[PDB]
């Protein structure tokens, strides 16, 4: 109870499977709204919200994503909303999964970290893995065996014998949707029932495995609990990272090593059963800390120069965060008609935030789609290996060759889809 007063910024270093959710969390809030405190809760994901919404029920709450004085939220929702001219006065922050490193979710901790170091609000943290985190290996309700094991990154004909072998059930983070088709089908060769899920994901598959009747759920991301007593990891993934050279690009780089907090996270989705000895954390290749490149730091530096605050002031990343990206404070903001620009790019057009940043800091106007074709040559995208064309609502025929390439806007099939109605003015 006595965390919820202003100037507090707490931790909570909850160790995997500890049910922050379900059981801390409803009491944090019936502190707050017994204290008066007016609280925005902020969740990081799709489903957090909801798991959120049944975790406080009876408790007069309202869901953004007439009296109530406690909001829940997306983190995402909240910084989009700090940018726009127009955010009630929280006094206190409660931020699950608070590792999260999409940008707007390390905008979101630089925002609250501000407003706390100034004595306007208490923020709560809740995460297994703080950022300033580097321990891959935290506790767990049930001890786990850690094996550093050559893990395929393909389909394999013989070998790797231990794999397939294994009685239970298995999550394995592979580093690409790609590969994990490919190790899902040779799995499947084998005589094992697998999953994909990656953007197949509240399709059939995501309650799929409510079933039970699966040998390996293979996945590329975000660590809803499964029935593993196996994790496979090989411990690396395709992250966004920025390339200074040309007038600039972001491209999805070879897989990379991941964190110790996603490491820890993907980790922790075993060892929770306290009556369940003997899980096993299969992992291959090291953590890295080394990522200033990742253009999620940049994107969040971005996010944070636009959100006005009283004191003249330009709010910080949060302390741990602060070094991932050294520029002079209020660098990239924009102001008036570059940042409706900005706004509208990313609230309707959906861009990455540096996308939506050099479209609208170079003065084009949000309507003005010619930088998607006006770019050179050497900017064509290829599509099953041919140029892609759209055809303009004018009636143009134009290959899509932008000024600014971000490989986000044509990393599948779907965002590049979504890419071609933006640019034909859909």
């Amino acid at each position: 109870p006595n965390m919820l007063r202003k100037r507090q910024m707490t931790v909570l270093d909850l160790h995997p499977g500890s049910g922050k959710t379900r059981k801390i969390l409803p009491q944090i809030i019936k502190d707050a709204i017994q204290q008066r405190l007016r609280t925005a809760v902020l969740a990081p994901t799709r489903v957090v919200a909801a798991e959120m919404a049944e975790a406080l029920r009876g408790l007069p709450v309202r869901y953004q994503t007439g009296n109530e004085i406690v909001d829940v939220m997306c983190h995402a929702t909240l910084t989009h909303r700090l940018m726009s001219p127009n955010v009630p006065n929280y006094n206190l922050f409660v931020m699950d999964e608070a590792h999260f490193t999409d940008p707007a979710s390390i905008a979101a901790r630089g925002y609250i970290a501000t407003k706390v170091e100034l004595g306007e609000a208490a923020a709560i943290f809740m995460t297994a893995t703080p950022p300033g985190t580097t321990d891959p290996f935290p506790d767990s309700n049930a001890p786990i065996h850690d094996l550093q094991d050559e893990i395929p990154d393909r389909a394999w004909s013989s070998g790797y014998e231990w794999i397939t072998e294994y009685a239970g059930k298995t999550v394995w983070f592979v580093a690409s949707v790609k590969m994990g088709n490919e190790i899902a089908m040779c799995l499947q060769r084998a005589g094992k029932k697998v999953i994909q899920l990656n953007r197949k994901s509240y399709d059939t598959e995501y309650p799929k495995c409510k079933n039970g009747d699966w040998d390996f759920v293979i996945t590329t991301d975000i660590s809803a609990n499964f029935g593993a007593s196996r994790v496979i990891d090989c411990r690396k993934s395709v992250k966004p990272t920025i390339l200074e050279e040309g007038e600039g690009r972001v491209i999805l780089g070879n897989p990379s090593p991941i964190t110790s907090a996603s490491a820890a996270q993907r980790r922790g989705r075993v060892g929770r059963n306290p009556n369940q000895v003997g899980d096993e954390y299969h992992y291959g290749g090291a953590t890295s800390e080394d990522d200033s490149n990742l253009a999620h730091w940049t994107e969040a530096k971005i996010m944070l120069d636009n959100i006005h605050m009283p004191n003249g002031l330009v709010a910080q990343l949060y302390g741990p965060e602060r070094e991932k990206a050294f520029t002079m404070d209020g660098e990239y903001r924009l102001r008036g008609e570059e940042k409706k620009n900005f706004l509208e790019l990313l609230r309707t057009a959906d861009l990455p935030v540096w996308l939506a940043y050099k479209v609208a800091s170079n003065g084009i106007q949000y309507t003005d789609r010619k930088w998607c074709f006006d770019g050179p040559r050497t900017n064509a995208i290829l599509e099953d290996n041919i140029e892609v064309e759209i055809v303009t609502r004018m009636g143009e025929r134009k290959i899509l060759k932008p000024r600014w390439l971000d490989a986000r806007v044509y990393a599948d099939h779907q965002a590049l889809k979504w890419f071609k109605d933006f640019a034909a003015g859909k």
